[PDB]
Order: structure tokens, then C-alpha cells, then sequence
């Protein structure tokens, strides 16, 4: 038993990681068969970042001013293409510790792992959540871009992100594997509007059952709602609107614990209305929202 | 910027990872050069765990009735020796994906990361501290025996810690990799106290400090304190006594953000009598004590492998 935030592991990932220097600027690429992919800013000075043209930026640029280092290995660049805001460099070797694995783009609300790197060096990894309006809160210095987001189906990468850039906010924005950004974000030092954030309700419910199957109990009220009545408390303190879909995805922790998904609402509406009077539930003297349903069954039934 | 609790990258300890098989009970098992590294207590049925006599269960054990599997690869076990708590498994390979490692005994405060396994194949990864009282709250569910803790210097992994039991409690307690337990735990199904536990004053210092470089500074008080007016406090509170070690650990801190050790434990004080006012610090609602000064040190600074 006990519940903790859990990364994926990183082996298969740390073998993809590669460092992209052009010019003066370094940061970390990720060498899956024969492609290179890195932030297209890799092309960019600290100047050029503030208005950059990446046509124009990149038109200045040959195969031999990408210098890619893969542990003590250099890899030899024979084509380059910018797709969106990633830059895919074509390499003359396909990387022998490439795994199984899928682009995909991820739903806000989603989870995955963070591999944070410097130089094209692993530093750590932790468990991140997409927030509803497309940021992460995550721990990036500078030189963590082209660092990778990610979750295993047993032997299957699945790619989600990679990091881009740090808002003047201090939250996190980056782009997809086919370089396309999660939210309205461009890659240039401007001001940046992130959207209102709200709370992923379904997280918070899926926790609560973590909570339950753990033994914290002490939340669980004689109460129940609609779901009409929760969405009207979930919009007052900024929740995700619970949906059908959101109901059915819990089900199973629902069958498991034999709490209805609308009583464990009903509790989750007294914990909003009525505070947590200074108690915890699995350690956290707040609701925790960075668990979906299937992390906490994973987690819960021991998924390898 | 941002500050998570992150573990080490875990690939050099997943090629490590097997599976150990003794009758029915099968659990992980760390494969080190010609050694398998894993609970003694592979070789119990449900029952002997009540009151074990491992010398003698031991004996009607012999090298073949140790089932071990790489993934799908079956290892010839040539030897068995019982160290204190553990099992050493001679096979007739070496390892090819063992890495630069020592085995070392780490102290009550520190931390480390838990590769979680299942059938000799990696779960998850996680960064704990070892309680004051020598156990940790991990997440660790039936078959998760012999998953190991460690900490990474560079190229060298340092195998701190094996998962042995789960305490009625629910709390975790488990050996370093010579079998010694930490804390007053032995391997059996009995009721074992823990111990009062404390909350670690040099951990929660180091995490204000990383909360003032990611621009948490709302905390920061002009009172100050002595080591003997905080240390009283802190004893009411159940915080461990802060020394003058924990003070010369914290002097990085000191010296990158200006704030004298002092100045941060009167800060502390405030919090721990007055509490947070429903704030949040680093996104935390109370004080977090699983971060050593060397973590926000390392995390603040960018450390590679």
C-alpha cells in the first residue's frame, strides 16, 4: 500500500538523448532511427529570440553547423527541415537503443513523465500534468529545452512533449513531437497570456478513491448531488466541468471501493465549500489533480 | 526555473532488475556482476513468516530450487550464501549492464530513488527520505520485495536501500544491500514499532531556500532567532534538533540567496506556530521535509546523470 507520485521509467527514453549545438546555443535532442528532433530555436541568438524569422534564420544554416553529440559519439547531419517549431535532423546513423514508440498529442488533464537534461545528459525525472490550459508547472533551467515528456504501454514510448519555454509567469509551455504547441504559444521572448487555469475535477475524484483504497476515510460525508448541482459548485471554485465520459472513466475505482462516482462528488463538494480544517488526505493538505483515473489504478494494481 | 521532487534517471538500475523465484513466492532480485542481490525471506511460505528460522528453512534449500529470470533470459544459480537479511545468489554470468555502484548505509534525513518492481520488471520511479524513525512511506504493493533505492554520483550508482517488508502500519522498512535492516526491524509477520517519528528541520530549511530562489518569499520575516530559542520551538513542534552541521550545510543556501540559517529558522518558527494562513509554498499547503540541501542544491543548479 501507499500512494506517491510515480515517474515512468527512464531507461528507454535516456538512450534518445542527444545534445544539439548551432552556433553558440546548446540544448537537448532526441535520436529516434536516423532523425534529430530539437526546438527549432536551437538556430536562434538571444537577440534573434525576441522577433525571430526561421525561414529566414534557418536558410543561414548548413548541415555541418548542427553539431549533434550523443554521449561521446558525434553524429553526422545530412539533411535538415524545420516541421512547426520542432527542427528534424537527418543523421547518417540510426540509433541502435531507439524503442518501439508513438508520436502522440495528449488531451489537457493527461499525465506523463519529464525527463529533464542539460547538454544532452539526463538530470532526473518526475510526473508532470498537462494543466487545462496547456502549461506544466515543471523544473526547467535554462538548457532543459528539447527535454521530452512521455508515458509506457509496456515495451511503447509514447512522446507527448518537449520542451520549448519558460513563460515571464515562471510556467511552462512546449510543443508536441510534430512541433506544434500545446495552447496559444509562439516561440519568441514576448509576453504570453496562458489562459485562466482551472482544476481537472476527474484527477481530484480519482485521488479521493486513492485516498479511500489507502484507508483516509475521514472525507467520506452522508451526502449525495447531481451532476447539475457538483457543475454549479465545480464553476464557483474553478473545476473542470465533470462530464458523462469523466463519470464513466471512473468506474472502475467506483466498483473497487463501492463509492457511486456522484456520492464521492457530494464529498468532494464539502471539501470546496468547507475547507480541509487543517486535515491531509495521502499526505496533502491540499486536493492533488496531477493523478488520472488510470495512474491511481496503476498505481493501485501494480502495472509494469 | 520550478522546483519538483524529481528522482534519479533510473536506466542504469532497470538492467539490474530480475526476477527471483524460491517455491511459490517469487519477487525482485538485483543482478550485480556474478550475484543476485534479495530478501531472505524469497525462501518463506506465508506461514514460516509468522516466526521464520531462515538457517533452517535455508538448508532444505539448494542452488536449483532458486528460480531467476533477465526478462526472458533464465540465470544458472552455482551458489547461495544468507547475508543478515539477504540472499546472495551466485550465477555463472556477469551482469553486462552492471553499472559503476558501491553499496553504502545511509543516514536517518537522506534521500534517494526507488525504481518499484514487479516480477523483476520496473513500475515506476520515486524520490523518498528515510524517516528519523528509519522508514519510509513509500508506495510498494505485494510482489514490490527487492526493489532498491539509490542515489547516482556522475556515473556511479549507490545502492542505499532493499524493500523488505510493509509494517502493519502501512509504513515501509526495509535493509542496506549487506542485509542489515534500518531501524529496530526484523523479517518476520509480527506487530514492530516504528517510533515516534520527527520532521526533518535541515530538509524543510533547504526547501524554503529553494522556495526563495523560485521566487516564493512571502515567508521572509526580520525576525531572527538563536539555535537555542528555534531548537525549543522545534521540540514542540517534533522537529530534530538543528545543529551546527545542519547549519554549515545550509551555507551555499546562506550565501546564493543572502539569508543568514538563522534569519530562515525565525522564518520557520513563525510557520510553525502561526502555520501557512492557507498559503501554499512551492505548491505545498504544509512544510516539506524530503528535499536535502544537496537535492535543492543539485535541482538549482542543473546536475547531470
Amino acid at each position: 500500500s501507499g500512494f506517491r507520485k510515480m515517474a515512468f521509467p527512464s531507461g528507454k527514453v535516456e538512450g534518445c538523448m542527444v545534445q544539439v549545438t548551432c552556433g553558440t546555443t546548446t540544448l537537448n535532442g532526441l535520436w529516434l532511427d536516423d532523425v534529430v528532433y530539437c526546438p527549432r530555436h536551437v538556430i536562434c541568438t538571444s537577440e534573434d529570440m525576441l522577433n525571430p524569422n526561421y525561414e529566414d534564420l534557418l536558410i543561414r544554416k548548413s548541415n555541418h553547423n548542427f553539431l549533434v553529440q550523443a554521449g561521446n559519439v558525434q553524429l553526422r547531419v545530412i539533411g535538415h527541415s524545420m516541421q512547426n517549431c520542432v527542427l528534424k535532423l537527418k543523421v547518417d546513423t540510426a540509433n541502435p537503443k531507439t524503442p518501439k514508440y508513438k508520436f502522440v498529442r495528449i488531451q489537457p488533464g493527461q499525465t506523463f513523465s519529464v525527463l529533464a537534461c542539460y547538454n544532452g545528459s539526463p538530470s532526473g525525472v518526475y510526473q508532470c500534468a498537462m494543466r487545462p490550459n496547456f502549461t506544466i508547472k515543471g523544473s526547467f533551467l535554462n538548457g532543459s529545452c528539447g527535454s521530452v515528456g512521455f508515458n509506457i504501454d509496456y515495451d511503447c514510448v509514447s512522446f507527448c512533449y518537449m520542451h520549448n519555454m519558460e513563460l515571464p509567469t515562471g510556467v511552462h509551455a512546449g510543443t508536441d513531437l510534430e512541433g506544434n504547441f500545446y495552447g496559444p504559444f509562439v516561440d519568441r521572448q514576448t509576453a504570453q497570456a496562458a489562459g485562466t487555469d482551472t482544476t481537472i475535477t476527474v484527477n481530484v475524484l480519482a485521488w479521493l478513491y486513492a485516498a479511500v483504497i489507502n484507508g483516509d476515510r475521514w472525507f467520506l460525508n452522508r451526502f449525495t448531488t447531481t451532476l447539475n448541482d457538483f457543475n454549479l459548485v465545480a464553476m464557483k471554485y474553478n473545476y473542470e466541468p465533470l462530464t458523462q465520459d469523466h463519470v464513466d472513466i471512473l468506474g472502475p475505482l467506483s466498483a473497487q471501493t463501492g463509492i457511486a462516482v456522484l456520492d464521492m462528488c457530494a464529498s468532494l463538494k464539502e471539501l470546496l465549500q468547507n475547507g480541509m480544517n487543517g486535515r491531509t488526505i495521502l499526505g496533502s493538505a491540499l486536493l492533488e489533480d496531477e493523478f488520472t483515473p488510470f495512474d491511481v489504478v496503476r498505481q493501485c494494481s501494480g502495472v509494469t
